[PDB]
């Protein structure tokens, strides 16, 4: 099998890539192209040729249950032999990863952008009938929640055509011709999400900060837990006009509430009981790089400064051997090694034996890194 | 107690900070200030006042046995109480850190710059008396080997004066007046170390790459294991001078010594020195750990060449966690569900053509990922 590469684009999705290859090389559709792709992998002695799907829906590496390792091994072999010039297809596929958010939100990766798994769309993919006729391809941002508006047009994406039927570009082509009435879809102008859709594109909008593509998705899963609802876009804009003093407006509310509503005495207080929501909700977004995770990197500033104010209230919060490992970015064995030789002053892991100012000052002298340290937010 | 901040600098050592305070504010030497400082912590009931040193040698937080957590806890109080405008003292200390190098070298950290533990000077700190008269304070680079020449005057660093006696700023102040002679010290041109110490400082100097301060210092440990000797400043410049074909020139010769010394060949038997000595130096940022990405770019275009020679090189489950940056529990999890294909942990049932395809599918990150060396 000898193919030709179409016009390359760094923002084209994976499902939009196989459609443009089959239309350029004279194939009928994408279903007959993936069937001939499976036939070529059988002839070249591939290990997972029988697991290659013929559907454009499950062509992504996260849809594979156990054959994910043979999926990109099939993707790497096609880029080296079936084209005159080697394309870039591994950077366009959504790969799984072991990276988690706080407290337990899973995440995936696509090249140099770590996507949240919880913000991935799986029911219906929206699209735009303008970019599919001007750019000639589909954006990779159409598969995720949050990119509700088209970024440089001040229009939303479409979900249902004028005759009651939906349009999905994966099953009905990249032109924009719907299934039932075979017409182009009529469109259905704010700023509250046009600021967001410009910012979730990876681009600059003020006052929202300059961050990598992964670390702008990290604010979105966090801010949904703030409202305890779905994402609100205009309150996202107004919240960072007072950055960080709207986040300073939050932590003042959160320590002053749970001291009132403390059920135990002020010496028997725990870190999870005063600040179990704020501190355990910003650790890995996606990592502990406080140079880009500005949430925890600011949270540390409003924790270190007031430590020994108010009789050392914050610096004396009880902690387990469990949540000592969460803050230090270590394991339970390194806690159990520092109770033998007593670098760390004191085993039951779930019995509250430690203090917060003890664990906070241990990080600053024994457990920093080139990203998770005190010297970026200062 | 109530003091004054001097002119604050972005390269002052920590030992120079307790002399520029102790001279200015009416103490006799550095010993008097440390003795006064320890008592102060007793009055405000700090827990580790009894571990606070009266020696300026052991002032750094790695010199503590168990009280390194209470030494920066002693340091987190003085910047808030005993001054007018808070000085930067935690940004000057040499803290420990857990960032292991290749193969097992530990690390220390001073703010946002991580150093090899094996490159710390401990006998006698060389210095430049021209910075000890015009700047008058001690640059933190003087605490480390690899830095031999002063990069601000192109003049060497002194270790033994004209009377056969040494010189150190922790015992002879910051003026430059020695012990035996109490004179100005008589001084002691190259380029090969001059441009390294300009690169070791944190400026842009060619042909040494634009790496960060954590990664400009991760290479000097790596090259001394290559030559297996003391550090030659001449060859460390000329090694980077023909990138990539000087770095590849050892690589294509590493295989030829180890091909002759074919399926029972291993990745530890054929590419064992280049790969296992380059994973974390200090970390896995392939934008700035250029050693792995260029070797991966060498070995991505060598995966199924030579009838798949490099695809047939054997790996364990222990040395697969070194690559994939995971634990042994996730390795045994991929054996039950059978994503990675062949329990004995040190078993040779895993090959390099099998591991590298799994990392492009299930184990990327934002820094240990293919998205830089494309
Ligand atoms: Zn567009
Ligand atoms: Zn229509
Ligand atoms: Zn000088
Ligand atoms: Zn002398």
């Amino acid at each position: 099998m000898f193919l030709q590469r179409p016009k390359p684009y760094s923002d084209e999705s994976l499902e939009s890539f196989f459609i443009r290859v089959a239309n350029k090389n004279g194939y009928g559709d994408v279903h007959r192209f993936l069937e001939a792709t499976k036939r070529f992998l059988q002839d070249i002695d591939h290990n997972g040729y029988q697991t290659f799907p013929t559907d454009i829906t499950r062509i992504n590496p996260y849809s594979a249950k156990n054959s994910s390792s043979a999926r990109t091994a099939s993707f790497l072999k096609l880029a080296q032999l079936t084209f005159n010039e080697p394309p870039e297809l591994l950077g366009l596929a959504i790969n799984r990863t072991n990276m988690k958010y706080s407290p337990s939100t899973s995440a995936v990766v696509r090249g140099a952008e770590v996507f949240p798994r919880s913000l991935l769309r799986t029911h219906s993919i929206p699209c735009c009938p303008l970019c599919l006729r001007e750019n000639g391809y589909a954006s990779y941002l159409w598969h995720f929640q949050g990119y509700e508006y088209c970024h440089s047009h001040n229009v939303p994406l479409i979900t249902t055509c004028s005759c009651g039927k939906e349009f999905d570009y994966r099953v009905s082509g990249l032109k924009g011709i719907c299934c039932k009435c075979k017409e182009p879809i009529t469109l259905t102008g704010h700023e509250a999400a046009c600021t967001v859709s410009n910012w979730l594109a990876g681009h600059e909008s003020k006052p929202l900060p300059n961050l990598p593509k992964s670390y702008r998705w990290g604010l979105v899963h966090w801010w949904m837990g703030i409202k305890d609802s779905e994402f609100d876009h205009f309150s996202f804009v107004q919240f960072f006009s007072n950055w960080p003093r709207s986040f300073h407006s939050i932590i003042e509310d959160e320590v002053e509430f749970n001291l009132e509503h403390a059920v135990v005495s002020t010496s028997e207080l725990r870190l999870k009981d005063l600040l179990g929501r704020l501190f355990f909700g910003s650790i890995r977004l996606p990592e502990r790089n406080l140079q880009h995770n500005i949430i925890l990197g600011e949270l540390l500033c409003y924790l270190e400064n007031r430590l020994w104010q108010d009789k050392g209230l914050i610096a004396n919060l009880k902690m387990n051997a469990l949540e000592a490992t969460v803050m230090l970015n270590c394991s339970l064995d390194q806690i159990a090694s520092m109770v033998e030789q007593r670098i760390l002053k004191p085993l039951d892991v779930t019995d509250y034996l430690f203090h917060f100012g003890d664990i906070f000052c241990l990080w600053l002298a024994e457990f920093q890194s080139d990203e998770f340290n005190r010297s970026f937010y200062v």
